[PDB]
């Protein structure tokens, strides 16, 4: 079985990636390890950047984002009982973002994959990548039973976190920075009309909360909880008093509640490894970095490594120019710090930390007051929060 | 003996208080531990903010400063091989800040207050604060032997953070918020021509390290240093092997060296008390707060602290106004707040820190990279370093 891009999973990365490629006469396979529904099931992101929307639309797969998606041109920050709203159209110079659940942009790029025949192993079990190294690189894995063979040119880790392609690289090549953040988001999502028009980011004394959609009759919530917390503990009633302790009082009056359509805990982290590349793997997504959900950048980022890798790639096989598949981390590595540094900034001045201070209390308070009161402080968070400009290349 | 204001501390915060209070008609006392030459002795600030600039003006006391201070419209802030310019003047929107030593302005203010023939006393020893909530508050002391009593209205202290006046505010009433930074500045002062015409603040895998001026033929430099060093341990030429290890080579290169005028090491602190008064008796300058060197906002704070204090005390004494007093705190807290994050900011950038993990390194590279790559970054940076504008009260 032989194919030009072997591409390890099938979440919004390896999909985005494979239909991009497609489009351009790239052969690919997608190897995922679990079904489609299992896939389908996770909520995750509902956020993204001018650039992803626009990436959609190369790809010919935004016709049901441009119908459904909600464009924002604010957010809110509470804090000490006030809102301020930052106008990101007006800092950031016209840009938006567009709240578009994960769940659907994935759903798009699947069906999108079907229809054109592209070639997708669903419960791939037990995948290995192999001559990694060489100038014929291979990935072997099982369906049903029987050891298959895929040979390729090169092979994209598109695995998340968990995936084995980052563990095929030998750990000395291999360099890990990484925070872990004492504690969790506990997240909601009901079938219930949202509280307000626009997110709303709230720093409150009892911790972290976080007002979002999906649609004009969805809503998504998130609380931050501390690590030792259970789901089962937490009732959606529980959940709701909460979530109206740590809101502004008009906002928490006119709160439509519910019963939960899903309930999760996912934990804070910050992970990335240089390089993302190996040979004829290539790192993208997940698969080689992290970025705590308070900055919305995890599938963003997701994207633009996705761009970045198919626009050398195209350079590789229309072009000739393999050489330049080289420069793929560097690339990449410089707008993931700066989307790691404004995800890490917007959790500390956001959450409250455990043993806090007074000082750094009375710091993080003074953070908020300024960058939410200056015309400069407004731009930095805008600038950032819409996404800072995709790189050319060459 | 009898005035209307006395006023603990003959630094730079007592004498312009006691400047622009006899200006107006308001007879105030100083009250000085030293004698006028220890007070001169330190060397401490070199750079002036607009609004202190103004505020000496205001005081008639500008003549040498605007004949002998240099006027810089930007500063410089090197790190990894690159030195990166600020522009203040285009990104504040036309201010500047003044370079003119603390020594100086000290030694224009004791001049003019020697001439206006208003009293201080020096070597007034063992100063005690009494009846601070009575209608009549005293101050007691000792001039060579003999106890001395000093009946006024108000006592304002500008001590210093060592001096008596926040000792004697019963320790309950007050919230205290601190930070110790593990290390201190080493400077040496040096009748040499600096190396530049604009300062520069540059971040090293050594440590910190700052080129700074008094004047055209005298430098002033800066090198972090742990907080076990002891100044004898540091000859003159380990100081310039020192600094020039630490900064890019095109500099070090021009650098002209040369013996010692002054040389000593100052730990970094971060101090807050709030409130800053207690019945007749209002805290100004070092008394009340202190904020690391980093972003050079100590001697700025204090004029703001006494601009707040003197009009206060006009409207109280020329206007009948006494109760608007009251509001001296929670007016200079706004500013401090954002002066001492401000200082704060800039130490954790430019300063190497003990036990640094991988992760917390490569953010702080990062911040570098943002604030001083962005239009909007280095606008936050622009005009919090040429100071923030003063609030007008009523
Ligand atoms: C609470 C939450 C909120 C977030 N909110 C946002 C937001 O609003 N905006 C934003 O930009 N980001 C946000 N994110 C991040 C975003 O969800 C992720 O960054 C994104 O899912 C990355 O996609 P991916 O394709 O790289 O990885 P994944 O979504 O993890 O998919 C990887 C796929 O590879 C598969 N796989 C794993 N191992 C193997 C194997 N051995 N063989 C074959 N297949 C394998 C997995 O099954 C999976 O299907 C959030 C994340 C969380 C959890
Ligand atoms: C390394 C260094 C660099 C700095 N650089 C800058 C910079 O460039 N820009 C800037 O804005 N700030 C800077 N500063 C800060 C600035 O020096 C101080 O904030 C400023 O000196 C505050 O003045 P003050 O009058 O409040 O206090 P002080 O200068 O301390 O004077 C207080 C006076 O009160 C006197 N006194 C003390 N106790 C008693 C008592 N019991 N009775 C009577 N008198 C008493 C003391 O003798 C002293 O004379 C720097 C500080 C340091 C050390
Ligand atoms: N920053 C975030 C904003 C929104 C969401 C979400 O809607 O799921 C998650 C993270
Ligand atoms: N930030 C600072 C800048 C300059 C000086 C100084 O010249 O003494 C001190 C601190």
């Amino acid at each position: 079985m032989k194919t030009q891009v072997a591409i390890i999973g099938a979440g919004p990365s390896g999909l985005l990636l494979g239909q991009l490629l497609h489009k351009a006469g790239i052969d690919n396979v997608i190897l995922e390890r679990q079904t489609p529904d299992y896939v389908l099931g996770r909520i995750r992101a509902g956020v993204l950047e001018q650039g992803m929307v626009d990436l959609l639309r190369e790809a010919g797969v935004d016709r049901r984002m441009a119908r459904d998606g909600l464009v924002h041109e604010g957010v809110e920050i509470a804090f000490a009982g006030q809102r301020r709203r930052i106008d990101l159209k007006r800092l950031s110079g016209g840009k938006t973002v567009t709240v578009y659940g994960q769940t659907e942009v994935t759903r798009d790029l699947m069906e999108a994959r079907e229809a054109c025949g592209a070639t997708t192993v669903y419960q791939a079990a037990e995948v290995r990548l192999h001559d990694l190294q060489g100038e014929r690189p291979y990935v072997t894995f099982e369906r049903d039973g029987e050891r298959l063979r895929l040979d390729c040119d090169y092979i994209a880790g598109c695995d998340g976190f968990h995936g084995i392609s980052r563990q095929s690289i030998p750990a000395e090549r291999l360099k890990v920075f990484e925070r872990v953040y004492p504690f969790g988001w506990l997240g909601l999502l009901a079938d219930t009309p949202p509280v307000s028009h626009e997110l709303i980011y709230a720093n409150h004394p009892r911790g972290f909360a976080l007002c979002s959609q999906r649609s004009a009759t969805r809503s998504r919530y998130y609380v931050q909880v501390p690590l030792s917390e259970k789901v089962e503990d937490w009732s959606d009633e529980r959940f709701w008093t909460e979530l109206k302790a740590r809101l502004p009082s008009e906002v928490a009056e006119k709160l439509v509640t519910g019963p939960s359509l899903e309930k999760s805990i996912a934990p804070l982290r910050s992970f990335v490894v240089e390089p993302m590349q190996h040979g004829r793997l290539f790192l993208a997504g997940d698969a080689a970095h992290i970025v705590p959900p308070t900055g919305a950048k995890g599938l963003n980022l997701a994207a633009s490594d996705v761009s970045t890798l198919y626009r050398l790639l195209l350079k590789a096989y229309r072009e000739g120019r393999g050489e330049l598949l080289e420069r793929y981390s560097a690339i990449c590595l410089r707008r993931i710090w700066k989307a790691e540094r404004f995800s890490w900034w917007m959790t500390s001045v956001l959450h409250r930390f455990p043993d806090t201070d007074a000082f750094s209390q009375r710091i993080q308070q003074t953070e908020l007051e300024y960058y939410l009161g200056s015309e400069a402080g407004l731009a930095t968070i805008a600038e950032n929060y819409v996404g800072l400009p995709y790189e050319e290349i060459e």
